[PDB]
């Protein structure tokens, strides 16, 4: 679990983030979708798109990057009772999109790129920490419920 000072930190740097949603979304996903292109596979609605700048011209994509850092933040501000809010996406990706537990892993590296490159000496190694520990959490709580149902995966 984090500490208070550790929650203070993430939610310092969700500030950055909520800026500019749209933007940090769009970045987090061509990051995983071009650093890992299994990933796009998964997506019916975007394996149409084949290189970045397509990736770059869809509202879509966007309008979907926004969907999943707003349910993201509201996790992240329940400091760690996302109980309610993480077993229908559990559900779903478990079951529905078959998402493996690994990609969760990647999607969390994707979000420290983007953080870094996009505030250039702005991300301490103290908040890329507690920013670390939160994602932890949040994987560690998920494939609890992947194992419940069989996947885990
Ligand atoms: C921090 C990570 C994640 C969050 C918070 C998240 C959140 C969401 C949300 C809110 C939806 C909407 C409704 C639903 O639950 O089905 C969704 C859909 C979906 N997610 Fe995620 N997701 C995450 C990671 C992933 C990853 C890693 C993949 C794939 C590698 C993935 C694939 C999908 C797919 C295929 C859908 C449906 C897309 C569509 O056709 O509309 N998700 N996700």
């Amino acid at each position: 679990v984090l500490s208070e000072g550790e929650w203070q930190l993430v939610l310092h740097v969700w500030a950055k983030v909520e800026a500019d949603v749209a933007g940090h979304g769009q970045d987090i996903l061509i990051r995983l979708f071009k650093s890992h292109p299994e990933t796009l596979e998964k997506f019916d609605r975007f394996k149409h798109l084949k290189t970045e700048a397509e990736m770059k011209a869809s509202e879509d994509l966007k309008k979907h990057g926004v969907t999943v850092l707003t349910a993201l933040g509201a996790i992240l501000k329940k400091k760690g009772h996302h109980e309610a809010e993480l077993k229908p996406l559990a559900q779903s990706h478990a079951t529905k999109h078959k998402i493996p537990i690994k990609y969760l892993e990647f999607i969390s590296e994707a979000i420290i790129h983007v953080l870094h490159s996009r505030h250039p000496g702005d991300f301490g190694a103290d908040a890329q920490g507690a920013m670390n520990k939160a994602l932890e959490l949040f994987r560690k709580d998920i494939a609890a419920k992947y194992k419940e149902l069989g996947y885990q995966g």
